[PDB]
C-alpha cells in the first residue's frame, strides 16, 4: 500500500494548485500519508541532492537548472512528466501603457540609455528561485547599475507580484522579473523586453552561480516537469504512474486560478472543484482502485 510520502509545494499559485491537487488524489485514491513541504526551486534540489527528500519535486522550472540532466544521469532524481504541459516563459517585462507611450523600452539597449523611463529600477525574482541567479547574471552582463538601475531584490512571489498590481493602478513604469501565462499577467497586461537572441551556452553560465563569464541572452522556454527520487519510484509504482499523469494545459491551469479568485477559495478548495468539474481530464490519470476511493469521496 502507500505509507509516507513527502512532496514539495512552491511559492506561488500555479504551484501550489499542483500539489494540492496531486496530494489530493494521493491521500484519498490511494489513501497516502502525504508530508506537504513548503519550498522553491534552489533548496528543493540542494535537498534532494544531499538529503534524498523530499520524495516528489513540483514544480521544478528547468529553464535555468543546466545541471538537471547530470542530477538525473546520477540517477539522483527521475523525470515523470510535464506538469504544466504547455509550458511557460519567463523574460523581463514592463507594463503594456509604458511601451505604448513610450517604444523605446521594448529593448534591453533602450531602456538602459534612458533609465528614468523605468523609475531607475529592475524588480529581481526572490532569493530561493533559480531565476535570481540568472537575474543577478544578467543585471551584471547588461550592467544595469551602471546604467543607473537599481536591482531591488524582491523577499517574495507574492511581493514581486505586488509590485506590479500597486505600479499599474497608478499606471507607474516597472519593469522586472516575471513569467507567462500567469493571473498577474492576465489581469495586469504586461510586455516582454526585447534581452536579444537566446543563446544556450550563455545562458547555461547565467544560470550558475559558478560561472563568473554572464553573457547577454533572454531566458528559453520554460519545460517544468514533476520529478521523483528513484527510492520513492522504486518503491511506489501506482504513485509514479498517477504522477506521471497528473499535468495541466495553461488553459485548465488558468480555470482553476481564476475559479479560486472569483471565490475566496483555499488551494484546497480549488483542487476539490477541479475534480468535482473535470472527471473528463484526470479519471484517466488515476487507476481503478483509486478512481473507486475518489469516485466515494469526491462528490
Ligand atoms: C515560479 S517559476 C516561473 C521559476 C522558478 C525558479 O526560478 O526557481
Amino acid at each position: 500500500e502507500c505509507g509516507e510520502v513527502s512532496i514539495t509545494e512552491m511559492n506561488w499559485a500555479s504551484a501550489s494548485v499542483v500539489t494540492t491537487v496531486a496530494t489530493f488524489l494521493m491521500e484519498q485514491g490511494y489513501g497516502c500519508a502525504v508530508t506537504v513541504v513548503p519550498s522553491s526551486t534552489v533548496p528543493a534540489v540542494t535537498s534532494v541532492s544531499e538529503t534524498g527528500e523530499p520524495d516528489i519535486l513540483t514544480e521544478l522550472w528547468l529553464s535555468s537548472l543546466p545541471n538537471y540532466a547530470k542530477l538525473e544521469a546520477q540517477g539522483t532524481v527521475r523525470t515523470l512528466t510535464e506538469v504544466l504541459s504547455d509550458g511557460g516563459q519567463e523574460g523581463w517585462w514592463v507594463p503594456q501603457y509604458l511601451a505604448e507611450a513610450h517604444p523605446e523600452v521594448t529593448t534591453i539597449e533602450g531602456i538602459l540609455a534612458n533609465p528614468d523611463l523605468v523609475g531607475g529600477r529592475f524588480h529581481r525574482s526572490p532569493d530561493g528561485w533559480a531565476a535570481a541567479i540568472v537575474d543577478s547574471s544578467l543585471a551584471k552582463a547588461w550592467d544595469l547599475e551602471g546604467n543607473g538601475i537599481e536591482v531591488f531584490a524582491h523577499g517574495s512571489g507574492e511581493t514581486l507580484a505586488t509590485s506590479i498590481a500597486a505600479a499599474y493602478a497608478d499606471r507607474e513604469p516597472w519593469f522586472g522579473y516575471y513569467w507567462a501565462p500567469t493571473s498577474v499577467l492576465g489581469k495586469f497586461p504586461m510586455v516582454m523586453v526585447d534581452l536579444g537572441e537566446f543563446d544556450a551556452d550563455i545562458h547555461a553560465c547565467n544560470s550558475k552561480a559558478d560561472c563568473a563569464n554572464v553573457g547577454k541572452s533572454p531566458y528559453p522556454r520554460a519545460r517544468v516537469i514533476t520529478a521523483v527520487t528513484p527510492g520513492f519510484a522504486e518503491e511506489n509504482p501506482e504513485i509514479i504512474e498517477m504522477l506521471s499523469n497528473l499535468s495541466f494545459t495553461n488553459d485548465q491551469m488558468g480555470a482553476i486560478l481564476a475559479w479560486q479568485e472569483e471565490n475566496g477559495a483555499s488551494s484546497e478548495e480549488a483542487a476539490v472543484w477541479f475534480l468535482s468539474n473535470n472527471s473528463d481530464i484526470w479519471a484517466g490519470w488515476v487507476n481503478d482502485a483509486a478512481r473507486e476511493n475518489l469516485a466515494a469521496l469526491i462528490p
